[PDB]
């Protein structure tokens, strides 16, 4: 997916957005995981898939999170060297 | 059982909940068993009920101090990025 | 959006208002998110929105203060040069 | 919970009060957990539940205190670029 | 047992103090065992008492070290976010 | 709190009362708090009200002595321009 | 790539296109990165490609914000000394 | 305990002498846990109260070197805003 | 055994010799047990002796580097704050 | 401490002893105690003595050259007003 | 260990050479330790005084460097007040 | 083996060199006793000497790169502190 | 393989490209043994072969990015150092 | 090496040439260690020679840069104060 140049289309809430929007259905499976394991605890597949899921949405947070601290350095960045 | 979306009703209590309360009902099978075999210690059934119901008891609390464990390392690494 | 000729309307209080208006509903939700995590702190969405928005705030302020300051040296570049 | 333009009612004690009262009862609920341990070590519901709150209250001093060193640097700022 | 705002009684000598003082009389009689076994250990019964309060005594120091290491990080944490 | 037209009432003595005794109060409370800790230094609640007035502290002389040192620039550029 | 003579060619909007467009390009890759992560966040190299581009950005950002800094200063150099 | 308006009563050793003589007594106890294990290094009752008064001691030590560069920052401030 | 004002007589060495001078007998009696057994390998209580003093030297080290690392963060800690 | 009227007895040079020694005193505590920790530098105390005397003693020469140029300054605009 | 008032006595080689000439035994036992690790890198003693020296002598060099950092603040500070 | 005042022969390369060198012959003997268990993987000595001087290899690396590191950060002090 | 000058021959894309290219090979090796072992998982030298490149792959990203981000470090620092 | 008078010989493009010529042949070691980890990661050897020669480049780009940054201070303090 091609995006329109960056310069001009920077807005650091749209890049959080496809963080969420793009896991929130990932996140929906976890939780329906959580759901299945709850009816059957027992069931290695089900465990695998709910572990996984819960690994890859801790993974999800930190390049989210960590993007966003990023522009916030580029942003400073700049007020400072015109400060 | 579809969730909503986690991103707002993100509380760990009810995930621990969900936990417990699904488990309630099976450890009080497990606490029936035990009771069971006091009476009658020599039912290879319900030794191997209890000892099933047991086992699966150990396994009940592994996966939800796990899945709680990893919910602090989540909220821990956004706090720190932002710190 | 288009701005009269700014020599005439240069209004260092309209300059600070823009960046003042602006953020007042940021500012509603970010203290919005704040009682958000104060109901429930084990929220990643809304520690990520919150702390979001809290280092947004904290550069919303340094363009405020900085643009003021540059209008400062300006106006008293101009009384020095005709003092 | 909706707050009154921050741009006048932002204290920072009131912040930090937040983060106090907002947890108080949970520390109690933590500190209580604790004296039922000390009657009963051998109950994992309560060693979940006290460790969990003893987690979260980590969580709670962070959120807490990180929240007012950004305040602290934003009034810094400010006084600086007025300086 | 309630507890009085822990704000105001943090304390990290009486956490240990509790964990201690709670389970003296619990290491006594795991002590007492021990005696009881030097004079008779063929006793089953004793045998579990003692290894049982031997392996109760571990978990009592591990939750009494543990939670002490916890209330290291929150010291830190705050006069690092203050340093 | 209304104040009589400064161009009448400009004291600088009067400026920096208001920034000393204004504080002094939160003065006595820092190093209360610093008392506070030298019998609990394991209180976070006292750390981060010690660590939080400490800071205030600072915020309090920068603004104090920031204001002084602008009302002397005033009173030279007068005496300057009519030299 | 040649320039002619920079003394009559010194024009500070250049400068900035140089930075501008000459990453404008690779702006475009590291959002495509992005989406390429929202697909699949579990391509190691996907993640090395956009977080060097996303670390390159920065530095991006860096050179040619400070390149203007340095010019002001030499423009406002020169008024100065015949001011 | 009360203090004397610190306006007047602000002395930098004295702020060091309260974070020393409050905890030469701690120090003595946390020498003397040494001593203690070097007779018996097996008592997990002192190797408790020895690790703990030592990591309290570098807490200790956290807080005093911390409130003296505080204030440090403090005096300098004054100096440059009079300089 | 009492020791005179530890501000005074912090040494880092004196530190690491009681963690060595008090161990140095018990660690000949270790060698010695393993000559012991060298003799006769068949006497469990050799073997006991050996394991146990073995085991012991392990924590011995254990809690000697510890304590000595403790120290390096402290003296790091108040050049750093004073850096 | 008294002082007659400076108009008769401002001396520049008594302003600057005043400086001197005042703090030479303090000067050779300091150099002292970097001989101290010559032979200690394992010393946490001697370390927060050297660092502290070493920060003040920074602060006593920013005071007596800034007491002097400000003299400076007074002396040369008399002269001016009268040249 | 006396010195003679620093006011006269205020030389920033000798300062350095303290630190210098201080340490270079110490030094050489390091690299002694060094030889004979390679000798016999399984000596536990051995690796505890090398790795303690190490340690020690990063301190040495973190004490040195910036003694000589502030005493180069401190002429700067002299020069440019009477600049 | 006596060292030159390390001050002047401070040289990272031969403190690697020593690491090396004086375990080439040791890894040539780890390699000998792999070849020699290749003949023979049934000689209980042979699997003795290799596997222990297999950990002292690991042991080996790990004090050679660890060195080095502490070197990097104590070039890296001295170069910041004069930055 | 010998290098031309870095100096002009520096391009962190190459570094990159080079622990990419070199190791796509074996990135191809690697998951052709998990097909190998999908069709034969009981064959041990596949199960070696796989782990060991699998291993092996995480030790190639390792370095990878590892060298990316030392090298963002060396051009940032440039960058400040003439900022 | 003996230097010629740096008063006549003060040339900021040979200080630089220093610190790259002298590197050059060092930076074409470091790329060949990369070459070589490229036919051979699981190098120990080459490893610690890579990241060695890596770290040491970090530092010889910052010596480099830093040397030239204190000489533009002095070129531009000389202009300052004859300007």
């Amino acid at each position: 997916m091609s995006v329109t140049v960056p310069d001009k289309d920077w807005t650091l809430s749209s890049l959080s957005e496809t963080f969420d929007d793009g896991t929130q259905t990932l996140q929906g499976q976890l939780t329906s995981a959580l759901n299945a394991l709850a009816e059957n605890p027992s069931n290695p597949q089900l465990l695998a898939e709910y572990q996984s899921k819960l690994s890859e949405y801790t993974l999800y947070r930190n390049a989210q999170s960590n993007t966003v601290k990023v522009i916030k350095d580029v942003d400073a960045a700049i007020i400072q060297n015109f400060r």
